[PDB]
């Protein structure tokens, strides 16, 4: 079970046991929900939520794609997100805002079901004080499931239904013995991980992948800024699986994945076969940023206390 | 609201108000659910469920695609479906079985969440039992490629594509959307399979990336039994534009004649004789008026 | 120049010199026209138009794709087509009906230009192919089941390429890489005695193709309809094309690779000959396909 | 009817009623024509044609795609374009040069019909923003129709999309390419703005717009960062602004796409600034952009 | 090592040790070779080669795709194939004819290298079959029909098969299932696919696949047994929900598939239809089906 | 026949006649080999191999794609490459390293055949412009064949396209990708020039050419603006210039594509200048590029 505790349900917090919805809810049958993934890190000044406004903006943007009406002002949701951290006494945690179409009707068209129901839940996130797993690097395997074309599913939004594609790819990767799946688009180019954006390094240059059919990662954005600030040249390109195979380094970014070095893809070692110095350095600075240790990046933090 | 009444929840019936699940359920966040759409029609011998076993088979088949484990034997689900009709005193009704990944965890991988939670609900539908024909508009959303979303399964997440297409069609002033596949060929409606008639021949569309409709299957058998020649082909939007007739099939749509597509009239511009004839025989079959099709019916009483 | 003679222009015949339209015509700028290709053959009973009905039906069907309004009843167009033959004293000829959007306005939307203008003109009447670098348009890009003027830019580009390469005709593939059709004809191939007609895919539903399939079945051949690749053609015993102008044309070579014996084969030659017998009124079984002008 | 007046026909002006061509013309049957869209604006120094050079160059470039021979030197066509304005006493007008394959033969191969016939005609010529709807017709792949040229046949695709959009209640159609990415409008190039950055769509299968080119230069001169990218429909849905560019459309803000409001739901500040500088430029009020104008007087 | 023994090299048999070619051979650098896979089975009347004629015809057909010239008449190659079995005293064996572009030049264009060099080599060939093979869908798509000639057994084509096979084995499967670029099922790395649903046998369309001779044989057998056979395009999930799935190929014969992507097919073991087809096929190749004797070429 | 002379075979040089491999070698049946193309040019200080390290790095990179094991360290292969030039007394020559899967087994899976066998052989080694024709064979998608590697099997696609081009009367083939965009020549990368700007094509499904890389650096050093873009066939048709790059092709101007003249119809100034400066670089006349040269003496 998930230890969420107090959950914000359409305007008010209620015990986890009361945070339930009808099994006739539109989103439970047709994937018509939108959600976010936000992290709060402990800092010398207490818990700090990372790039809250950017995540809330994307939350409302995802809703717009489904023509879903969120009956709350962004300001209200932001306060609820801060409150879910405070009320539960969390420090390092994962926050999951969710807006879903309710049970007014079950016609596939979700418009009659507006406005959407909304909830905000959060749970503890274990801090990583080790290093072996990160330095060993993650092992990826290219999926047999292609990332949806931009006119099939809205890849720039975090729409519930979209994740069936991610789920299928993730299960496949894990079954094959890998840590994560690397999905290609229908044309055969690299797209993204089941829940992470991809980067690679070659001859001193950092290559971020184009947005193509992927989600515009906030971690990706953060990493690009950090890289440029450190003096690295950053280029945005479309990439093939074999460009990754021969890269000096490959790494993934995501709210949950932070900055994760990738040491092997399809059983082919990447560079030295372990995490490289560039990815490790970016992860290092990124973590200093999210924990309030970099004054230049304080603007990205929202302290709950 | 939906007047479902008593809902079967993981082995037992409970009042609708109690049929709820955690908002932390995997399926509410990632579209990891599977469902079915089954009709029961009132007959002279009481309510009869149409092709129950075929629908239950597809339900379990959909679960397999997601590697979802349904903790009930097909026979148990069939009994539950018969009971949801009986216990609520329904005659004609729509039955909605649903299996979804619960709130054990929220990692995108659904395996840790097995087994799936299951429920069966039903509500009165088709209380009253077209000539103008439905108006369709081709969608700007393409039906998903076979390696993107499992189109042969009724997986919850798949319907985001159907939802986007349906909203677009309705907004454009049409009754339903006609989706093309990524290559540009006709696929299916947001929730119906397509057929067209030309020079006396009935053309059913290949399965391609569509759901293998049970109504489509029924219509093909009925057509052949009536003496019509039936061919299965891949089709383009303009093959439909010049067809003598076009019609859709689905559990909810039954057999629906299509009189216009993209503001271009199909044939006479109204429902044609072939679609109307197939519809009539189909309706006679589901209401227990055709001895030759009794095998497709499951009488609840 | 083209020796057309008397041309039917929106209801009446006029000298060729008078059969003109404004250079501001929508169709001259945006390819918004539809047309047909119909043949008349000389028979023992005079000129006979081949499958006039199917061609006229397709003409109106093409117009519908463009939401183009033809201000004449099919029966009227059919009479005009018979008249262009006899008024010009033609026996064996090619007939070209054309409907185009006029010069009422030049916004890309052709609806304000309806109804379309119409005219009917006519004039007295193995192959080596090369696969084109131009793909036949996807079914959601251009209406391949219609003979819309703009569609033929794709055909023109392919034909020029083929001729420039030293071939007689171009073989176009669809965007996915499968064989589609020639720049103006449908394709068939023969393997181990079985005749394979290509599925309609993004191609025009040929009337000659339809005729050839019926004749082939009547002659006792097994006919299957399939999707084909260029190498299935390379390895075929025979390959042939069909079209109103091309009739049944054997294909002896594709991409400099000989097909079978490298010369016209028996099946294609036989189908071509029986087809000619049908269009010239020598086969009673196909009399229904002919419309005698006299 | 179109009030064109005097039309330049293969070397000489003639009354509109005399500007006709055989119905057996190759282009009327197979879409084998090329054309341009050019505008003249009123200025304090008389009518000024906008970027005449670039339009004429593209006209000949389009002809090359069809291996069409234009029997006139670009300099001659330029003079004809200026004369069609003068002779008709136009000030603010739209100019439409057209080269088409004639009636020498009707085989699909246009080569035997060369050289092409040519004519030049012309006729006298926001806050709410335009509403677009994504089309069910995909923009042609680069190996299906020559999208970098204004070939007549190409516009059947544009016509189908425009009719669909209008029928759906929109002002213009937004076409995606076959892969599902945004391509262009039926006759306009697309841009979107997000967090202060202007995103111009890559050329992909689209026409290389001269208005698009002008807007990018203007944007950079105003200090805006401009990135050229591939875009999806939902990147547009989430943009702060979206706008279209074209000779006829000038710079047109887009307030809604697929019934989803863009940003505030009305024309945005960036699109409006670009539109204003563009209009100041074409009317001879920006010294730095005078090079783009050709004064007829 | 491969125990081939005497190998036919451009018209004459030589010891395996002498069967070598220049490392500057065009085919070793650009994949410009064509080959076949043929089997001989022991029968009561001695070794019998299965559908030799069809295999040789495809060999020459593959060469035509590359505009490769084979400097021997089909009849000569057929005799060489019978002899490779005889001379080596083989009974049950796998035969591998190969035509490749030599070392006359290394420009990518192979025409200057004609005619091709040719050689023919061969080598000796219940619970597992009943258990069924396990497949995993590959992340490598079978090449489009305008990218590589899928109807021919061109050497270079197999880089795609090799990549897919390695991936499947690495994933713990027996074989790879490749989809085409559009997402539909194509074929295995070296075999054609079929599935069975509600008593009907579904053979996959040729699409971008090789026109298998085993596939052809199985369809004829199936029809002779009275099964309805439909040729269709198929998706991975149509296979997931099929009652049975099986592969065909010269080496694979008729191999039931009990699992795909860790999802059991039907009962999770070999099904009855695939097993019947396999039984009749094996009876046929071993000379125990008079009606199919036309498919056999007895070496003695 | 090829006059290679002494060939390095798995650690030792042997006469050409002895450089043979079993006809049962996996690579001869399934295209499982990887190779490189390297050139040495005569300079004032003897033979100089151009960008040896980048070529060797790519050689090992190609091997990794096939999970092929090369039983020699890069330094050993580099020494062998220098020796193949020295031992044969070559000045200007083409060097061809090749690694292939041997005859241990013939199952399609090549892993059981590791490690690969390796050999290095070498042999002695515009104004009008090359004529290209667009191929009917598309360059393989990135998930069909590894286009960033020089894998033997990949070249069946190149071979088919080259034969087609030559048969059509052209010098080289221009392949498009499956989506219809320009990809690369059968063995060369493409560039085009328009309005003073040099456009290099994105990597897409193409090989990351070392000559392409060299030309881009040289162009920028000379003061040219260089942009990297996705291109269509008609963007090339309308370009002022088009040129190809490759180890064998060096910098080759393209004067015509699909019978449509590019610009003036003959080699243009930009391509000619880049070709000349490239030749100066590879022959040791530009100190700024000395780092790219490896002198064998
Ligand atoms: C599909 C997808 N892609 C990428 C990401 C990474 O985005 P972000 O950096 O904003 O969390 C996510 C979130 N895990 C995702 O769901
Ligand atoms: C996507 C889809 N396609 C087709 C259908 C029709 O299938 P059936 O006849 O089995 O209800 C449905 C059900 N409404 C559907 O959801
Ligand atoms: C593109 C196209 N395809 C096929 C055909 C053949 O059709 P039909 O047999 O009806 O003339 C034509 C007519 N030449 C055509 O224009
Ligand atoms: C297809 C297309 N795309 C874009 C444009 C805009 O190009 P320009 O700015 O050069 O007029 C046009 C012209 N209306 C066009 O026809
Ligand atoms: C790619 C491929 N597909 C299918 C097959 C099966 O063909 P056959 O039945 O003729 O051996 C083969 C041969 N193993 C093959 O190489
Ligand atoms: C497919 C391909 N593309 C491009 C090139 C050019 O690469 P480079 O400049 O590294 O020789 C080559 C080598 N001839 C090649 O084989």
């Amino acid at each position: 079970q998930i230890k969420a505790g107090l959950i914000w349900m359409n305007g008010a917090f209620v015990p986890q046991e009361e945070a339930k919805t009808s099994v006739l809810s539109h989103a439970l049958h047709y994937g018509t929900s939108v959600f976010e993934g936000i992290r709060a890190y402990e800092t010398a000044k207490g818990p700090a939520i990372f790039r809250l406004k950017e995540h809330v903006k994307r939350f409302y943007n995802s809703a717009k794609v489904l023509r879903m009406e969120i009956p709350f002002a962004p300001e209200e949701l932001e306060e609820a997100i801060k409150e879910v951290v405070r009320r539960n006494g969390y420090r390092s945690c994962y926050i999951r805002p969710l807006a879903w179409m309710g049970a007014k009707a079950l016609g596939v068209n979700p418009l009659p079901n507006n406005p959407a129901e909304v909830m905000v839940a959060a749970w503890e996130w274990g801090a990583y004080l080790g290093e072996e797993a990160v330095r060993k690097g993650a092992r990826l395997i290219t999926s047999s499931w292609a990332r949806f074309p931009a006119n099939v599913m809205p890849g720039k939004a975090k729409v519930g239904g979209n994740y069936v594609n991610s789920a299928l790819a993730k299960m496949e990767a894990v079954a094959a013995g890998a840590d994560e799946a690397l999905l290609l688009d229908e044309e055969g180019y690299v797209a993204e991980g089941s829940g992470e954006n991809l980067f690679f390094v070659r001859d001193g240059v950092i290559y971020a992948l184009e947005h193509s059919v992927n989600l515009e990662g906030i971690t990706r954005d953060s990493v690009i800024r950090i890289a440029k600030d450190l003096g690295y040249e950053v280029q945005v390109v479309r990439a093939t699986r074999d460009q990754l195979y021969m890269a000096d380094e490959v790494f993934m970014t995501g709210t949950a994945a932070e900055v994760t070095p990738v040491s092997m893809i399809d059983w082919r070692p990447i560079g030295k076969g372990t995490a490289g110095p560039v990815a490790l350095r970016l992860r290092e600075v990124y973590l200093e940023a999210v924990t309030g240790r970099r004054p230049e990046y304080e603007g990205w933090l929202t302290y709950v206390n």
